[PDB]
C-alpha cells in the first residue's frame, strides 16, 4: 500500500518474455511464408473502411495488417528496410528472421545463455557476409541479357503468369534510362502511372512524362511534333510589387491608361515567351485568362498550375530549366521532346510529353483490365525496378531458388567446426536457419522438403555447384544460374543482416513491461 | 443463409491446433518443473475460498490449480494415473510428457508428418520398456535395507530435511505389516491420522487403530491391558419385529410386566456379551442408555455408533469378527490388543487400540507443530508408502538421480541407428526427451545442465555404469546405487508409458473445436 | 394487409434452397474428411462444460459438435445409421453423401431438373447393390484368420499404432463367443469395461463379467474356485404380506416369540440357499443385516442390491436363473464359474466372475494409461466388434483401400453407357462420386490423388484386379486382398444406400421455411 | 463466412416482385378513383 510500479500494466519476465517475443516473431513469419516463391499464394486484406488489397507482397501484407504486438512490430521493420534498401525479398528477410528466433528457442531450452546465442548469431552473420562476396558473380551494368533475367526472376516471384519477357524488357530499358552520371539509380525517376485498359500486355514505356492537365485553351494545338518546351514557376499574371502600393486616379481619361498598361505587359510576357522559340509551355502558377488568349493566338500550347512534382519531372525528361523570371527566359532553357500531345486515356484527358532522346526521367504506363489487377502488376514492376537497379549499382548477383542459402548454410557449418564450445551451437543454428528458404520454396510447391533438401545439400558438397537449386516446376535439382534464375547480391546480404540484427536485439530481452 | 457449425464456437486447425496443444502441454509441464528433485521448491496454492495448500507434490499442484485448457487437462491425467498406479513420480511423468511435446515440435517444423512422429514415439517407448527390464535389479519383498533406501529416496524427493531415518523405518514396517497372502499391498490398510504436537520427529507407528470416540459411560475403565475385543454390527437396543407389531394393555398390572420384559432383554444382551469373555466392545450402531449402565456395572469398556470404516479396520487389526447378532457372539469372534486406552491427543479425546500382535491394518500417526506442516509430511509419507508398496509387489528397482533416464537415452540412440529414414528422427527425439529429468534436476540444483549432461553421458558410454548420475549435493557424478538413491521400476515404466500414450494421442490432433 | 406467413420466418427458395442444403451437406462432409483412413488425424471437441473428446470416429465427432443447420442434421443421420446397422464406416458414409451433393450441383447448374438427378441417382444406387453382391467374396463364419484381418483392418482405420495383432485376436474370440444359436451377433452381449492401468496392451478378455460391488461381510471368502452361483431377484429379508397385516401382543412373554420367529425365517431362507449347493450369491434387492451373518457362517460369498442390468448379464454368463422365490431354488437354477474373486483394480474393489464355460455374455476389459486414451481404444474396439459381427452374420466381404469403390465406379460407368437421356449424366455422376474415397485416402497420406487414381483405375480395367488399391504406406498400387486389407460387404452396401437415400431426399427440396 | 449482398436489405423475386408492384400500382389507382367524373367526391389531406 501502495504499489511502486503502476497498477495499470502487464509484465512478462524471464522465459515468459522470451516466449512471447519468439512466438510473436514466428507468427508474423508464418503469415507471409505461404507467399514465398513462384508457387506462393496471395492474401486479400480488408481494412475497417472496407477497402481491399490483394497482393503477394510481403511488406505490403505486413503494413496492411494492424499488427499491434510489440515484438511483431520489430520484425515488420525488417521488411520495411528490405523494401527501402533493395525493393525485393521482403518475405525472405521476415521468414529468415522468424526461423532465427525458432532455432534460438531450442538453444534457450537447453539453458544456453541468451548472450551466447547472440554472440553466435553475430559471428555467423559476419562470416555469412564474407562468404556472400565469394559466392556472388560479377556483372556489368550494361549487361542487358543479364539484367533482364534479374527482372524475370523478380516478377516470377509474384507468380509465373506475370513474368512477361516484354514486361521485363520494358523494365530494363526504363531503369537503364534513368541511371545517373555517377552510376546510381534513383527509383523515383521512374514515374509509375496506372490506367485501366484492354490488357496487361498494353503496359508501355514512355520516353517522357504524363501530366494530368488539359491544355488551357481549346484554340491551342492538340498535337505538336519536335516541340520546344518552356517550364515556368512564376505566374503569368500582372506583377505586383512586394511593398504595399495603391494607385490613385483623379483624371477620368487616365482610367483606361492603367488598364491598358496591364494588358500591354501581359501581351509583352507572351511576346517574350514566343521570342525564346518555345511552342509548348508548362506553368506552375496560374495564367491570366487574357494571356491564355494571347498564348493561343501565337499557337503556343500551354498548361497551368502544374504541380511541383510534375514540373521537376518535366525538367528531368526534356532538359529544360524551371525558370522563375519571364525576362530571364532564353532558348537554352527549352527542353526538347519528339511528340507532345493532348489525348484521352481511359476517359481521362492528359498531356503526353513523349519521344525524348536522352531523358533523365521516364514513365511506366501500366495497363490492365481492372484496378486491383493493375495494382498488383505495379507492385511486381516495383520489385523488378528494385533489383535491376541494385544490379546496375553493385554489379554482383547470386543464383536463386534456395541455392545461395544452401551453399551459404553448408559453408557456415564448416565454419562452426572451428568454434570452441557452446557458441558453436548458435553458429550451427544460424546455418540451419537459412534452409527455411529452400524448404519454404518446396512446401509451397507441394513437394517434400526433407528429401528435396537432402538432394540439394548433396549437389553442394565438396566442389559441387554453388548454383544448384530446386526447380519448383520440374521438381528436380538444377543449375539455377544456367536457368536464368538470378537475383542481386544485395537481396541476400540485406535480408540476412536485417534478420540477424533484429533477432539479436529481441533475444537480449528478458522483461516486457506494457502499459494500459 | 446461415452457418453449419454453430457460430458460437472457436476453431483451431492444422498448425494452429498443433501449437495450441503442444504449448498448453509445455506450460503445464513448466509449472511443476521447479519442484523436481531434492533441491526443488514448493508452491503455495490459494483457492477462491481462501483455503491454502503448500506442497511439492506434482499431481496435487496440478489438481489444485483449476486448469481449464483441454490439452492441459489431458496431461493432468498423466499425473493422476501416476498417483493411482504408483503413488510417486507424478512430476517426472508430466515433465517427460511436456518434453516429448517440445521435441515433437522440432519434428513438425521440418515437415515430418504427425503420424510418423507418433510411429517413432511408439517404437521408442516399446523399446524403452524392453530396456527398462534389462536395466532393473531384483530385490526381495523382505529386504528391509533396500526398502528403507526406497522410502528414504522418495522422501528426499520432497527435500532432504524431511528424510529422517526414523520416518523411513516406520514406513517400511507399516507397509510390511499390511502385506497380504498374495504378496499385495493395499494402501488403504495403512490409516493416516494427523494430530498437531511437539515436533515432526514425534511421528509414530501404531500396531492398531485410533477411533474418534469416547467410552459411552464414564463409570467404565479408561485403560485396559491385554484386552479381549468384541465388534458388533447390530445395535444394543430393544429389538422390534419387521412385521408391524403393537402391544395392547387392558390390565393395569400388565404395564410393569412389559417395561420389565424390555428391561430384561437388555440385561440378557449384556450377559451374553460378558459370557464371550469380552471386556472391550465397539458397536457400529447405538447402545441403549440402560444397556450402557449394565455394561459399566460389568466393567466392560464400550463405544457406540462407530464409523463402519473404523469397525472394518478394528476387525483388520485385532482379528475380531464384526458380528450382526448378539446371540451368535462367541469368544472366537473376539479380537486381541495389548492396550485399549482412552486418552487425549492434542486436546482431543480418542480411544487407542494399540500393541496388536499381527495386525492386518495399522496407523501412521503423523505429528507436527502446525496443520500445514503436517499436511506436507503426510503427502511425503504417501509417496513413500506408495514406492515401498511397489518394491514389495514387483521386487524390481532402478537407480535414480537421472541415471536411469540417461542410460535409456544413451541406449535408445543406439537403437535409432537401425531405424530407416524418417521415423529415425522421432526415435532420436524420444531419446533426447528423457534427458529432461537429469537436466531439470541439475538446473534446480543451480548447476549447469549442459556440462553435467556431458559428464553423466560419458560415465555411461563404452559399457560403463548404468547407475551413474549427478549428486545434486556434491555436484559430482556418482554411483547412485552405492549412494542408496533408488526407486521402483514401476515409477519409470509407468511415467514413460503414460507420457508416450498421451502425447501420441495429442500429436494425432489436427482440429480443435471448442464451444460456448 | 396483415401478412399471411409469420413475420419471424426465414425463407430460401429455388436455387437458394438447393445451394443452402447442398452447401451444408458438403461442409459437414468436409469436417470429417481429414480423419479417413490409416493416415487420418483426430479432432478435439470441447463442450460448454469444458469436457473433452478426442477421437477419429466419424459419427462420434458429428454427434458431439451440436450442429444446428437442418440440412446438416439430415446428413448426421447417415452416420448414426451406419453406426446402428454396421458399427464402422461412418465417415465413409458421410463423405460419400457430401460428394453426391457436390456432383449434383454440377448437374443442377446445367439446368438438369432435380427429379432427373434423383432418378439417375436411384438407378445407380440400385445397380451398385447388384454389383456389390457379385464383387464380394464368400467367407466362413468361423474362419478366424479372415475375421482377424477384418478386425485388424477396422482398427488400422483409426491409426496404425492401435492395430495390435493381440487386440484383434481377443476381439474375434469375444464376438465368436456370444454368437447365438441362430448365428446372429448382439453387440450388447460383449460388455466394455474401462480401467486405467500400466498400458493398452493390458487389455484382456474375460469369459464372464465384472460386478461393481463388494461382498457384504468380510467373514465371507474373498475367492472361490469352481463356484456355484445363485441369482435371487427377491430380497433375503423377512417377507411381508401384500394385504395390510399387524401383530397384536398381549402377553409380555410372547414378545420374544415373534422376534424369534423372524430370526428363524431368515435362518431358513439361508439354509435353503445352502441346500441348493450354492457358494456364491448375487441378490438384486437387499439382504437383512442378520441373514448376512448366517451366509458367512456357511462360507457363502454374497453381494446385495446388484443392479438389474448386471443380474441379466451375470445370468447370461454363468447359466443361472434369476429366482424370485428362495423357496423354489434348485441345484439346476445355479450357474457355474471357474473363478469368483473380489479383488482391486485401479484401486477400486470389484467382483470378478470369470473363466466361465459357455458364456453367452463376455467382457472386454480395456486398459490404458489415461482416461482419454482408453476412450479411444474403446471406440476402436467398438468398431472392430461391429465388423467382426457383420462378417459372421453375412459371410461376405470386400477388399479395402478404396479398391472396391474403384471397381464399383468403373463398372457403373459401363452401366451408364447404355442409358439414354439427361438421366445418364446423373448415373455417371453417381459413379464419379464413389471415387471420393480413394481420392481422400491418398490426399490424407500426402499423396497426389489424380495420378494415383489414374493408376488404380488402370489396374482395374480390362480384367482385371478388383482387389487393386493404393497402399497409403508404400505409395504403390497393390493387391489389397493379399495384403489383408478387407472389410464386411455391409460397410459398403449400408454406406452407399444411406448416402443415396438421404441426398435423394435433399435434392427434392426447393423451399426451406425456418421459424424463430 | 459473410453474405455478398448487404444483410441490411429486403428482396422480392419472381411472382413476389410482380405482385408487389402490381398491387402498389392498383392501390394508388384506387385512392383517386372516387374523384373521377362530375359525381366524384373530394379528399381532405392533412399533413
Ligand atoms: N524460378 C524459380 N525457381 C525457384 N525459386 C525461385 C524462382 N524464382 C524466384 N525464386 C525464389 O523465390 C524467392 C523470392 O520469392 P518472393 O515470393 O518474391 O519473396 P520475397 O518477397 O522474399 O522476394 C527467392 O528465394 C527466389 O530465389
Ligand atoms: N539424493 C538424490 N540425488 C539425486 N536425485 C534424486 C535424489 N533423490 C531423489 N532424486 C530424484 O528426484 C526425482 C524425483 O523428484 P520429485 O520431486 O519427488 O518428483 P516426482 O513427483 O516426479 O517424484 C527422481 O529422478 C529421483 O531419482
Ligand atoms: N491398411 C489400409 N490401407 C489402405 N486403406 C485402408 C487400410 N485400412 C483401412 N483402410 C480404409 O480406410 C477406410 C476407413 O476409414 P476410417 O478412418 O475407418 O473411417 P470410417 O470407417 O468411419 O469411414 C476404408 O475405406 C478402408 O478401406
Ligand atoms: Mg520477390
Ligand atoms: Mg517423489
Ligand atoms: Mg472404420
Amino acid at each position: 500500500q501502495p504499489g511502486v510500479l503502476p497498477e495499470n500494466m502487464k509484465r512478462y519476465m524471464g522465459r515468459d518474455a522470451q516466449r512471447m517475443n519468439i512466438l510473436a516473431g514466428r507468427i508474423i513469419a508464418e503469415t507471409v511464408r505461404s507467399t514465398l516463391g513462384p508457387k506462393g499464394m496471395d492474401k486479400m486484406l480488408v481494412d475497417d473502411l472496407g477497402d481491399v488489397v490483394v497482393t503477394n507482397d510481403g511488406v505490403t501484407i505486413l503494413r496492411e495488417m494492424s499488427v499491434e504486438h510489440p515484438a511483431a512490430k520489430m520484425l515488420i521493420e525488417v521488411a520495411k528496410t528490405q523494401e527501402k534498401e533493395v525493393g525485393d525479398g521482403t518475405t525472405t528477410a521476415v521468414v529468415v528472421a522468424g526461423e532465427l528466433l525458432r532455432k534460438a528457442e531450442e538453444l534457450l531450452d537447453q539453458n544456453v545463455h541468451p548472450t551466447i546465442v547472440v554472440k553466435g548469431y553475430q559471428a555467423a552473420a559476419q562470416k555469412a557476409q564474407e562468404l556472400l562476396k565469394t559466392i556472388a558473380c560479377e556483372v556489368g551494368a550494361q549487361d542487358k541479357e543479364i539484367l533482364t533475367k534479374i527482372a524475370m526472376t523478380s516478377i516470377t516471384g509474384k507468380g509465373a503468369e506475370k513474368a512477361k519477357e516484354k514486361l521485363a524488357e520494358i523494365i530494363v530499358e526504363a531503369v537503364s534510362a534513368v541511371v545517373d552520371d555517377e552510376g546510381k539509380v534513383d527509383k523515383d525517376l521512374i514515374k509509375i502511372e496506372k490506367k485501366s485498359g484492354a490488357s496487361i500486355d498494353d503496359t508501355e514505356l514512355i520516353k517522357g512524362v504524363l501530366v494530368d492537365k488539359e491544355r488551357v485553351s481549346a484554340q491551342m494545338p492538340k498535337k505538336v511534333t519536335d516541340a520546344k518546351i518552356a517550364l515556368l514557376n512564376c505566374a503569368i499574371e500582372i506583377k505586383e510589387t512586394e511593398t504595399d502600393a495603391e494607385i490613385r486616379i483623379t483624371d477620368p481619361a487616365k482610367l483606361m491608361e492603367f488598364i491598358e498598361q496591364e494588358e500591354k505587359m501581359l501581351k509583352d510576357m507572351v511576346a517574350e515567351i514566343k521570342a525564346s522559340g518555345a511552342n509548348v509551355l508548362f506553368c506552375q502558377k496560374g495564367i491570366d485568362d487574357l494571356a491564355q488568349h494571347y498564348l493561343a493566338k501565337e499557337g503556343i500550347v500551354a498548361a497551368r498550375r502544374v504541380k511541383k512534382s510534375d514540373m521537376e519531372k518535366l525538367a528531368k525528361a526534356t532538359g529544360a530549366n524551371v525558370i522563375a523570371a519571364i525576362a530571364a527566359l532564353s532558348a537554352q532553357d527549352l527542353g526538347d521532346a519528339g511528340l507532345v500531345e493532348e489525348r484521352k486515356i481511359s476517359g481521362d484527358s492528359m498531356i503526353f510529353v513523349e519521344e525524348c532522346k536522352h531523358p533523365k526521367a521516364v514513365t511506366m504506363l501500366i495497363r490492365g483490365t481492372t484496378e486491383h489487377v493493375i495494382e498488383e502488376v505495379a507492385r511486381a514492376v516495383d520489385d523488378a525496378v528494385g533489383v535491376v537497379g541494385c544490379t546496375i549499382e553493385d554489379g554482383r548477383i547470386v543464383s536463386g531458388g534456395g541455392s545461395t542459402e544452401v551453399e551459404l548454410s553448408m559453408k557456415l557449418r564448416e565454419y562452426a567446426e572451428g568454434i570452441s564450445g557452446r557458441e558453436q551451437l548458435a553458429v550451427r543454428a544460424f546455418a540451419d536457419a537459412l534452409e527455411v528458404i529452400p524448404r519454404t520454396l518446396a512446401e509451397n510447391a507441394g513437394l517434400d522438403a526433407i528429401e528435396i533438401l537432402v538432394k540439394v545439400r548433396a549437389a553442394h558438397a565438396s566442389n559441387g555447384n554453388k548454383c544448384a537449386g530446386l526447380n519448383v516446376f520440374t521438381g528436380a535439382v538444377e543449375d539455377m544460374c544456367e536457368n536464368g534464375v538470378v537475383e542481386p547480391l544485395r537481396v541476400k546480404t540485406q535480408a540476412i543482416q536485417s534478420a540477424a540484427e533484429s533477432t539479436e536485439m529481441l533475444l537480449r530481452i528478458d522483461d516486457v513491461i506494457a502499459a494500459e
